[PDB]
């Protein structure tokens, strides 16, 4: 259950969080992993759960560990330990400098340039899938849009067949939120598995999709080994294949509780770019870390070299630190302060995707389907891990209240 906790670490400063499991998490995730920025939490813990593990509770030790990626290491960011080690994605697992030439590479992949050229084909699956719900009255959120419009998006962007979702959704959820079925280094080698006769082939016979111009790419002037190609599409499925799913969820949960939210955005459309921002503020949900590269004493405490810090990219925004009223959504909230997309060297690469994603989402949606409830007497249930999400989202609504475009 609980992990010795080691001689160097203070009796004071723990704080048993479990990450996989938070006890608030019936009150949702965020609310779950708020718990840690409560009246008497101190700036950093020492959790005995998952091995023991350090975790920065608020914005300033958060953003800072990011920015000094000298004592913080991403080589081991996952966590558990075991689960860290495995953990070889590029350049997400790379520290400046050598991650430098590889991150480029991917950026020239899902950047914005490659977002631009992507629009009109995300508006189409967007608008396509909604007003083909749009009559039914009713909908299951997560399995009839948050999964299908980005990973469809994402699948075309690698140039995947459809057919291989179920296998490559199961896989990436294991490693952030696993079940228990499967380790994070059992679900890599299945995913290595499933992309290598890929990587060759397209490397043979060069493509445009994202997976080609990877495998058969240069980094800083030299061609990339066909392992690394395998290291850095695994790091982009991870990246595209959960994320953006989850989140849409916990947005349009929010929005079918929140009828003077949907009003104002139906009224006022110009504002969707910024609700954007303000909901990736409050429903944040990635959570991963760094490694000690040496004993270091942060801000009053003694690291050893070794010891993994959870660094919750989650938190920063949660935190009334960096924003008041923190837990309240205000799409008028003057600086929407947050590390969502994270922070330091590792920006996301999909933010701008990701972004675009949501917004189209919105617009779409509430154009077709301005009113909207949760199914009257829906427990929502919220999961917990690297990345947090919604188990499922029952939607209702009136047909007649809808409109077709
Ligand atoms: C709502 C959507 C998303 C959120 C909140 C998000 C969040 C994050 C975070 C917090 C990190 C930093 C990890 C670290 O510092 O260890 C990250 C990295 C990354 N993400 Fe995103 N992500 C999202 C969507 C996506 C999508 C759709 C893609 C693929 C197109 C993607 C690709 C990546 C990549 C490649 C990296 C690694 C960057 C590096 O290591 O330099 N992400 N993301
Ligand atoms: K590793």
């Amino acid at each position: 259950n609980l992990a010795p906790l080691p001689p160097h670490v203070p009796e004071h400063l723990v704080f048993d969080f479990d990450m996989y499991n938070p006890s608030n998490l019936s009150a949702g995730v965020q609310e779950a992993w708020a718990v840690l920025q409560e009246s008497n939490v101190p700036d950093l813990v020492w959790t005995r759960c998952n091995g023991g593990h350090w975790i920065a509770t608020r914005g300033q030790l958060i953003r800072e560990a990011y920015e000094d990626y000298r004592h913080f290491s991403s080589e081991c960011p996952w966590i558990p330990r075991e689960a860290g080690e495995a953990f070889d994605f590029i350049p997400t697992s790379m520290d400046p400098p050598e991650q430098r030439q590889f991150r480029a590479l991917a950026n020239q992949v899902v950047g914005m340039p490659v977002v631009d050229k992507l629009e009109n084909r995300i508006q189409e699956l967007a608008c396509s899938l909604i007003e083909s719900l749009r009559p039914q009255g009713q909908c299951n959120f997560t399995e009839d849009y948050a999964e299908p419009f980005p990973i469809r998006i994402f699948m075309l962007l690698a140039g995947l067949p459809e057919e291989d979702i179920p296998h490559l959704k199961y896989l990436t959820d294991q490693m952030t939120r696993p079940d228990g079925s499967m380790t994070f280094a059992e679900a890599k080698e299945a995913l290595y598995d499933y992309l290598i006769p890929i990587i060759e082939q397209r490397r043979q016979k060069p493509g445009t999709d994202a997976i080609s111009i990877v495998a058969n790419g240069q980094v800083n002037g030299r061609p990339i080994t066909s392992d690394e190609a395998k290291r850095m599409c695994g790091a982009l499925l991870l990246g595209g294949l959960d994320t953006v799913v989850n989140f849409l969820s916990f947005s349009m949960e929010f929005l079918a509780k929140s009828p003077e939210h949907r009003q104002e955005l139906i009224e006022r459309p110009e504002r969707i770019p910024a609700a954007c921002e303000e909901l990736l503020r409050r429903f944040s949900l990635v959570a991963d870390g760094r490694i000690l590269t040496s004993d270091y004493e942060f801000h009053g405490v003694q690291l050893k070299k070794g010891d993994q810090i959870l660094l919750p990219q989650m938190l920063s925004g949660l935190d009334e630190r960096e924003n008041a009223a923190p837990m309240h959504v205000d799409f008028s909230r003057q600086k929407v302060s947050h590390t969502t997309f994270g922070h330091g060297s590792h920006l996301c690469l999909g933010q701008h995707l990701a972004r675009r994603e949501i917004i189209v989402t919105l617009k779409e949606w509430l154009t077709r389907i301005p009113d909207f409830s949760i199914a009257p007497g829906a427990q929502i249930q919220h999961k917990s891990g690297i990345v947090s999400g919604v188990q499922a989202l029952p939607l209702v609504w009136d047909p007649a209240t809808t409109k077709a475009v």
